[PDB]
């Protein structure tokens, strides 16, 4: 599909067979989810945004399938005010930015 | 153009007689600048991400360049880790994401 801007790029994305609701983000990095349950390790990490940082929980090679298109890798799960679908993933289902 | 999302998309802009490196943020509602001086009127407001809120400067009626388009509209002034494009800017140079 063709996303324009004018409201937030909001779309389903199901993970541990649920349905959430998620960002589109450009500008992270990284994909980002709120607490929830996991299978398998996790690692720490950092990450930094407007407002400081935040301590994260690294959940590797998790399925998620985002506005249909199925994807496998990376989700931090901690405390952001949205769900946000970051570059790793946006990479994974073919996503560019068009202008 | 088309911009891949392999990393981040970063573009130079040109607001208030200067150049700045800043990120293309389809998660991003407003427009977010390092400090800086620009002309007029501003307000202040709070803004919240991960780590939570910074206090910014709200410009209204802001000519930008963005990679070579211009544009007009709010600017935010603040200790923003990052230079941030926002939708407000990011409607009016027409960019979508494409999947
Ligand atoms: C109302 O206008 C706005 C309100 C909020 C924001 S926001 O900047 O808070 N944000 C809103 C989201 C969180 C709903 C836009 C977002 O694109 C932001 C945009 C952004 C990008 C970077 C930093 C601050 C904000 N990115 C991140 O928050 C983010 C997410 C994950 C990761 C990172 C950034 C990366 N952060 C990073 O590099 O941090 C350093 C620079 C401090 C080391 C680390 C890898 S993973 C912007 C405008
Ligand atoms: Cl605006
Ligand atoms: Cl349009
Ligand atoms: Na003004």
């Amino acid at each position: 599909p063709q996303i324009t801007l004018w409201k937030r790029p909001l779309v389903t994305i199901k993970i541990g067979g649920q349905l959430k609701e998620a960002l589109l983000d450009t500008g992270a990095d990284d994909t980002v989810i709120e607490e929830m349950s996991l299978p398998g390790r996790w690692k720490p990490k950092m990450i930094g945004g407007i407002g400081g940082f935040i301590k994260v929980r690294q959940y590797d090679q998790i399925i998620i399938e985002i506005a249909g298109h199925k994807a496998i890798g990376t989700v931090l799960v901690g405390p952001t005010p949205v769900n946000i679908i970051g570059r790793n993933l946006l990479t994974q289902i073919g996503a560019t930015l068009n202008f």
